[PDB]
């Protein structure tokens, strides 16, 4: 079957079932989605931009630009003069545990395979992503 | 930072971007992302369960039964007694070229890495896949 070996599909649905677990756990803690992969990335960050900001959350844009417009009005982020977007102290705090949680449940999905798959499987995904942003 | 080395992120970033390039192909040739989706999960293979292909399509069930509605009154699928699901010829005919595309795409995206890891990193995600799946 033309499915069952095709790199987009594979990587589409692996995707989708692993993010799905640890979106319960961030439910649980009170956060949204799309709030979750805003503070996450953000997290330890320099100030980046509205559009990579975008990329790196997997959001469109526009839908990014309402999202800062909610987060900045409780404090978790903020934009500076291209805009540049920030964590905040408070998003730090309020994201930190949730982080500490995510990396738990990583490297339970990455124990069966090894150290040495983990490291090679997120070096490639690593390479993948720099030779197709834009 | 954490979002440089978190899998779930890069999954999503590398997905996404792979699969936008491809959608601008299917688009230009008449396709939907989701009939796109549909159509080549079901080429190829045995009748399915609509929960089975809502899972490969990383669709919505309900989601994928409004697209079967409509794409069974057009005659490119056929829902049959829970509903099994199976590609038509029409369909079949409609998908072909397309699907040569998407195999020359990504052996495109694929050759910078070589066989070898091009086919460790399909392991690793259909085994990945199978542990997650519901
Ligand atoms: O939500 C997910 O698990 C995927 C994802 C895409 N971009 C992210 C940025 C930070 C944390 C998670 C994600
Ligand atoms: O649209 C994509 O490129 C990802 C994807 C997820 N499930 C799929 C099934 C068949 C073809 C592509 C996909």
């Amino acid at each position: 079957r033309f499915v069952d070996d095709y790199l987009p599909a594979l990587l589409a649905q692996a995707s989708q079932l692993i993010s799905s677990e640890f979106h319960e756990v961030a439910r649980q803690h009170g956060f949204s989605v799309s709030e979750w992969r805003v503070m996450a990335s953000l997290a330890g960050s320099e100030p980046i931009s509205i559009g990579q900001l975008a990329q790196v959350t997997v959001t469109k844009q526009p839908t990014v630009t309402r999202l800062l417009d909610r987060m900045e009005a409780r404090g978790q982020v903020e934009r500076l003069p291209i805009t540049l977007v920030r964590i905040t102290r408070k998003g730090l705090k309020a994201v930190e545990h949730l982080m500490e949680l995510a990396r738990e449940h990583e490297r339970r999905v990455l124990e069966p395979f090894g150290l040495r798959r983990a490291e090679e499987l997120k070096q490639t995904l690593r390479q993948m992503i720099d030779l197709h942003v834009h």
